[PDB]
DNA sequence: CCGACAGCGCATCAGC
DNA sequence: GCTGATGCGC
DNA sequence: GTCGG
């Protein structure tokens, strides 16, 4: 990319921030620079000429500067001289693996992939299956494929019930070329906000997918979540295609734009209009937009009939979900 | 000169 | 086993 | 680390 040089420092150095030093707005400070800085259509040339972008400030800046000049910075070059946190940085890699269980691991000896395979006994369930697909999973999908995947999760569902509704979120329906998992939004008029004429919508569709080989793993399952692993199918004497994360929300129907704002993202996008919603006395979360008092107590869910109505409350001009890749 | 910084679902662990 | 916190991931 | 107040 263009300035892919500034943007894998600044990448590199939120990586740290999050993986190691746990400095969260540290992280997503670098990880909003780094995005402004990837869709800014023009060489950047001096760290001044960077600060004129938002989320830029000084020390960006001077990092900027510092990276011109030499190709390095001396920080970057520090982590990568220090064992302990570039061994840290190595294994948050396996998903499922964060800093808690990294330095854990560290401290028992266990720093490399193959350490995690011949220890194999420590790892929860999670953690066994994100070293399993370890290779698979530092592989995007591309959109060709998601375009696969997307019909049939979108069929299997309607063959568990012909009124499901499914809708492929996350980065593909942002446009992108190529998504790192694959986001799947469900409902069904049956399920209305909470009042429920009997559940088990989510394991049902689960079942199904399952059933024809589609999913093959389990990270997590709930009333409304589901997390795991599936599978293109190849055609005969051909390679396997990689194993893919994939994460299914079941919502509510009266629920359905909030849904498909948060799960359409990007995740940036949703810190940014949630902290503006903020200012405008509102909260926003994947379920409701609500009202917020003095006090700060939530008021009732306003009604929502489309994904624009949720940026008229808080008084934004809509954005096109492709336009929402921050 | 400093405090805010989005909001949530599910798995696991520590202590009882 | 439960609560409550922590961990990890959307 | 940036930003806004
Ligand atoms: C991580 C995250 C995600 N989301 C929402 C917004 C996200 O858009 C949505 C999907 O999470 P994703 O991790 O799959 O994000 P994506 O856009 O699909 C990534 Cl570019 P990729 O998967 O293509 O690599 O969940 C949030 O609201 N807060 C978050 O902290
Ligand atoms: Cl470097
Ligand atoms: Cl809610
Ligand atoms: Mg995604
Ligand atoms: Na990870
Ligand atoms: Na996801």
């Amino acid at each position: 990319t263009l300035n892919g040089g500034i943007t894998d420092m600044l990448t590199e150095l939120a990586n740290f921030e999050k993986n190691v030093s746990q400095a969260i707005h540290k992280y997503n400070a670098y990880r909003k620079a780094a995005s402004v800085i990837a869709k800014y259509p023009h060489k950047i040339k001096s760290g001044a000429e960077a600060k004129k972008l938002p989320g830029v400030g000084t020390k960006i800046l001077e990092k900027i500067d510092e990276f011109l000049a030499t190709g390095k910075l001396r920080k970057l070059e520090k982590i990568r001289q220090d064992d302990t946190s570039s061994s840290i940085n190595f294994l948050t890699r396996v998903s499922g693996i964060g800093p808690s269980a990294a330095r854990k691991f560290v401290d028992e000896g266990i720093k490399t992939l193959e350490d995690l395979r011949k220890n194999e006994d420590k790892l929860n369930h999670h953690q066994r299956i994100g070293l399993k697909y370890f290779g698979d999973f530092e592989k995007r999908i591309p959109r060709e494929e998601m375009l696969q995947m997307q019909d049939i999760v979108l069929n299997e569902v309607k063959k568990v019930d012909s009124e499901y509704i499914a809708t492929v979120c996350g980065s593909f329906r942002r446009g992108a070329e190529s998504s790192g998992d694959m986001d799947v939004l469900l409902t069904h008029p049956s399920f209305t906000s909470e009042s429920t004429k009997q559940p088990k919508l989510l394991h049902q569709v689960v079942e199904q997918l399952q059933k024809v080989h589609f999913i093959t793993d389990t990270l997590s399952k709930g009333e409304t979540k589901f997390m795991g692993v599936c599978q293109l199918p190849s055609k005969n004497d051909e390679k396997e295609y990689p194993h893919r994360r994939i994460d299914i929300r079941l919502i509510p129907k009266d629920q359905y734009y909030c849904g498909v704002l948060y799960f359409t993202g990007s995740d940036i996008f949703n810190k940014n209009m949630r902290a503006h919603a903020l200012e405008k006395g509102f909260t926003i979360n994947e379920y409701t937009i609500r009202p917020l008092g003095v006090t700060g107590v939530a008021g009732e869910p306003l009604p929502v009939d489309s994904e624009k109505d949720i940026f008229d409350y808080i008084q934004w001009k809509y954005r096109e979900p492709k336009d929402r890749s921050e």
